């Protein structure tokens, strides 16, 4: 049997500037996304999200779809230069007025807004006043929060601060991959403090002003072993408090990884201790963002972390090229219990796999096998966490939508939904058909 | 709509001895510049090498059970040079010969029309040494290794390939030096052309003294199509057309060769001796066509040699090799190959097939390829309309029968409607397969 | 001929802070942009870093002693911001305003004219974290810096320069990301480019409070050539002579933004409010040029922003910088600029000089020097063609006085015409230096 | 001091056919395997070729007059295959011998001793096509060439040099590819040098057939020294002296090769007939030393296929090929090299030389080369040493005669003691130049 508990909540979940395009449209202001993805040599294929899914106009249509699949929440984030132009100051009414009518769609057709606040684009203007490496970002982002927890009060009552703090500052301050592309440890440093320190704020103005539930949303990347060597273990403990730690940590009040002052070295800093008290602010839940897991060995240039994964060829791998390994989504499930003392309610808030589809329906199907198995074993996976005594309450798929994979652009599809990014016509795959039916049975149809 | 085929239409399935045989050193066998070749660092994705690949030299039997389950009513296979003359010429191998012995009396009750393949691309190292194909001489070593084949399998292999693709033995293994044997020289592809050419003549001469049986030539075409109405993208498009599809086609129908060649290949171009086009246009009994995609080149001044790159077709699907997928080409390919040649030289599709991500394990003993169904089906189609309209073609052999090793994209590119496990050798009738079976047992009725 | 030069003609030799001090933690010195762009890995060729240099902190008097013995009469120099005011803003460091402190004195008692330049690219690491040169305060920041100098040399320092090279800190540093903060973006380039014109003027008004002297700013120019007649490339030329040549100086004369950037930089392109331009054209006293080679740029569509690209001139010498040696064009750019400016305003060549390969120590208390010596011979004497022509020019500061970290090209290229080993931190005085030295002392004569 | 040489011992300087000869297809020449390697994009820094390269084919004489202005007691040069006979076997091109013949009439009428090298580098075209190096039969080949020249000049040409430098001919164009014929293959390399050693014994045996004077072949060494004390590096250190001091050395002093050779080329190494060592230690009557510098190799795993690299020696100085400049190492070597040949065989330092930076045009009339001045000096001197030590040095010659094209680096890299213009062809003496005939002239007596 593969029922889940009473009140479990499924969902798809989205991000703004992966789905929306309209980037200048009424008013929306520039985002750092903007401009990176704009510079030739950053995007595959010089891919924008200029267009992306056109989710800002077909809305509607994509709440219909949302229906069809049984959703009984939405998850989504709400882009801060669309809704605030200038990070700070003025209001962009008929961009506020977008997320007013989405929220109001999706309640009238009885689906669970799940809002996040900050899914990577910032706003281009906060940037040139140094983004995530000015310490007031934090009153800043309080102050963007404020006007989304109230306008949406009693409306969105389950928020995410930040989307994935290590991705935000791994890809977009130490290595370059992301907005706004910088490659320095010490901005990194630096932006990862702030960032905890803008969702501890956040979180201090949500119970001023704000009425539900708050919490932060983390990928986690389980390290195993690659040997008995202990050169590998430390290598593993290196990428372990780098990925995984470095966030959760001193969100848990337990201070920064002791890791990090050999990873980052002079780079590394010491904070003044009511940033900590700041950072640690109680939350009502925390999401997990989980795809695979790794299994790191010594790398000695490697940098920072002086690590790299040991390729699992025993197993299928997506065309993200991420192993694919259900039972350590359990074992992540299991362990992030422990770290919150099994009284911190948890929720999947992205799951999901990319494999190659046709640009085009056939037939008017999308039969994509993989990302079937991929989701059914996963989502068996959860129930075998919550059969372990994990507070597990909901499992968010991503994507919704085929979209704009960041980086590797519209190559890299997710969705149990596919976009033809030629017409914009929405296909309901195959993924998303079982996905529909693992709803309506709360978990039954996983018994065959 | 019925695509019924002609009667005694043949359908089989298609392989290469050094991408599934293993087996390289064993019982006397020489060694081959793939050999060489795989075991050189950084020639290899993955450092995957040939020296196991599907185990077919020793799990043959099983794999003509295989063909039994597949309906198959052909089986294409090459021989290996250097397993059967260690040195390319001199002293035989017995038991490497034993090998093919076995094997095509294996087909034979099997009630499998064994069609071999001499050269598929495994020059003996020895004769590589000697200069290889830039070896004039090689037509004549050529020609001793296919009368030991011919007078050896006399009445048992009927239907004779002599080289597969000239034109991706030249082009990867001389002029770009992607594939064995490596070398990379606009002056030594113009000659390796001629004496691959002159090579194929010599056999066909040998085999009419000593031969009993059809015999031809492979060759892959790639149809180019233009990008635009721009006369210097039209230039790009016949050189493209020149250098890949006419280079080998037109001296071999006893045109000489394109006279686009000149011009791409500037101060490495040469003339050669008129006795040297007599032998290369020595009358064949049928030709084989390799086809799996198109091209639409436009100019490319920087491009070396042809001037040309192929504008990508966002607008289709497009198969793990980077291949568009476009079944009408095949029929216009078929059609233009059957104009060429007068319509009176028998063709045969010797290869037609496509790649896309399996995993590395059956998953309940299934491996469900949706797309490599949809490529097989509508190619299959194509060819019913290439007949329709009055092309002589008189059999098809799906590429591939295993998962093999893709050269040097290693086994990362899956081409088998049969899966294999190379951890353990298992193998599991792709959906693929299981359609194609069903195609052959109701003669195309499946499809209609 | 007499290569004379007029009365009151300025010799002497220039340095930047970063490039020579070394001690970039010493006595409370803050952390600068170039302390993090240093550190990190990839950055720097041979991972060299300014942590020591010429460890000029610490060996200021000898070094002085040294520019006795050129017979110098000025020495150019820039004060580090982060050792002056650790934070940027706020408190000063006493200690690292007395270094500069006892410079000056030393220089002036020395009978040397101290030429300080307030900003040579190194900007406090805190002042980049509230977002550099893309946070329009920097002007009120710089002020702020400039007055606490202004006011500690009055009457010690009487000539003053604001920026260095605004076109090196903006495309190396904002556009192309070779030079720290090390950011890729057109669209932080275009708002760097203005902040920093603003930063200038508003440097400029607050010496007109508090300051007594004269004060300007220093520009790179490097003269762009005809490549050929065709259109194409003379419109190259105009682009890469506006980016490079035009953006700063245009609009410093009053003449507004170049009308070219609109066509380079597209989108990324602002237009910014008038009020700005009226601080940016503040009086300024005097100019300074930083003068090396000339470019002949040819169209290069694929190179970005500019779509354009320098014709290697291989009839002359170029430097290990590969820089094209070809005096005349100093000479042309003089004049150029005397247009420019109406004549009515000082010039002084305050960067001029060349890299040549020098052994790592001296050889016999020697360093030959026989291509730099040439390189200054040779542009000297353009020097007085200018002056020939009427252009305003009042000195000559040759780069470099030392060997020192040229920047991201490490310790590998030698601009001194005073050897540097950086081993044992021995001065050696090359053959350069020796003409230079000889020069002065004949005021131009010893050149004919 | 004392630096005056033995009586008799001999002062030249030294070239090679293809990087000064030009003229590649004059007077029915033959094409080699560098007209065809030059002339493949990608090959050459800047595209560099030899077809025009010094013009020497046509200024000889202009050539001659150099040396006698050098007072040059030698001329060491090396004969074109292709250019004598243009097919590699067969007809011989008499007016391509005829250059060689009034050549070497020339240099004995100036009384200039002619020393021809049968082979540097240029393998005719033909042979290549035929395996080259890797055909067993090209030691026939090589010494029925050799036979056209010993009898034409017999009487005339006294001292005779077959292989120059078979490290590079096989490192260089066989293992790595970075010269013609541009192999990349270790197995391969193996088999090239063996053949090399093979032909080598071959030209020696015809040569006292039919021959009149001393032959021997012609070595480069790069002496290995210890990076550190760990055993890691010293067995890299090991694997690296075996693979380029003793591969070629060991076999031709009849001991065989040495044992490392099994551990570098793993199972691309091989072993050979008794019968070829005996051919191969052919004994000779001389041996030339070709020699430039120094390496101090560390263990490298991902090196291949040695598994070492060089550890930059920042403490020295390099030339601008990269070379540390260390004199100390040549009197070293040339000891080791008379222990390794037990004292018995005259030796003859036949190539040493240095690069650096020349203007492509002459500064009134002169070339100032301090560096390479300094070079030259320093390793007479070190010669000087060696003859005190009891090695039988009985020449030197100076590489090289003129500036020329540097194989794959082009004419980037300048190692004449006399500077060539190429734009206009134009000789002048370098400094390095006049020292040396001055050096020549005291017979050492200026280095006092
Ligand atoms: O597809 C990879 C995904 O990683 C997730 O953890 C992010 O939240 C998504 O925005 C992203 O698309
Ligand atoms: O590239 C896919 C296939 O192309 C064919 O034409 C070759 O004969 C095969 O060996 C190869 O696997
Ligand atoms: O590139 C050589 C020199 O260029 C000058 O314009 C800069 O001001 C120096 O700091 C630099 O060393
Ligand atoms: O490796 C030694 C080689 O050095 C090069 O600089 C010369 O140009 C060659 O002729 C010589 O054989």
């Amino acid at each position: 049997s593969y029922r889940f508990p009473e009140g479990f909540l499924w969902g798809a979940a989205t991000a703004a500037y992966q789905i929306e395009g309209s980037s200048m449209a009424d008013g929306a202001g520039e985002s750092i996304w903007d401009r990176f993805s704009h510079t030739p040599g950053n995007m595959k294929d010089g891919d924008t999200g200029d267009v992306a899914c056109d989710h800002y106009n077909r809305w509607r249509e994509d709440i219909e779809l949302m229906k069809r699949l049984n959703l009984q929440a939405y998850r989504f984030s709400v882009s801060w230069s669309r809704v605030i132009p200038q990070g700070r100051g003025a209001i962009n009414p008929k961009g506020l007025a977008f997320y007013d009518r989405l929220v109001d769609g999706l309640l009238e057709a009885g689906i669970e807004p799940l809002a996040t606040l900050y899914h990577w684009d910032l706003p281009a203007a906060l940037d040139d006043r140094g983004g995530w490496l000015n310490p007031d970002i934090a009153d800043w982002f309080a102050d963007y929060g404020q006007v989304l927890f109230e306008k949406f009060k009693g409306r969105v009552k389950t928020w995410g601060t930040i989307n994935e703090p290590w991705v935000i500052v791994d890809g977009g301050y130490l290595h370059g991959a992301l907005a706004p592309g910088h490659r320095s440890a010490y901005e990194a440093v630096i932006a990862g403090h702030n960032v905890l320190r803008a969702h501890g704020a956040a979180v201090r103005r949500f119970r001023e002003v704000g009425e539900g539930q708050i919490g932060i949303v983390l990928n986690i990347e389980p390290k195993y072993p690659a040997s008995d060597k202990p050169e590998d273990e430390a290598a593993r403990r290196r990428a372990e408090a780098q990925m995984n730690r470095w966030f959760l940590d001193p969100l848990m009040g337990r201070g920064y990884p002791e890791e990090l002052t050999d990873v980052y070295g002079a780079a590394w800093r010491e904070f003044p201790k009511e940033d900590f008290e700041l950072i640690a602010e109680p939350t009502d839940w925390m999401g997990l963002n989980w795809y695979t897991r790794a299994v790191p060995e010594n790398a000695p240039d490697a940098w920072p972390t002086r690590s790299r994964p040991v390729r699992q060829t025993q197993h299928a791998h997506t065309e993200t090229g991420w192993e694919v390994y259900p039972p350590a989504l359990t074992d992540t499930l299991v362990w992030l219990s422990e770290q919150t003392g099994g009284k911190l309610p948890l929720m999947v808030t992205e799951n999901g796999s990319a494999w190659y589809d046709p640009p085009h329906a056939i037939d008017g199907r999308i039969h994509d096998p993989m990302r079937v198995h991929y989701l059914q074993t996963h989502i068996k996976a959860l129930h075998d966490a919550i059969g372990k005594g994990v507070d597990l309450r909901g499992y968010m798929a991503w994507s919704l939508l085929d979209n704009l994979e960041w980086s590797l652009g519209y190559s890299k599809r997710f969705g149990i939904v596919h976009v033809n990014f030629a017409t914009q016509e929405r296909t309901i795959k195959d993924s998303g058909l079982l996905y529909a039916e693992v709803i309506k049975t709360h978990g039954d149809v996983l018994n065959t």
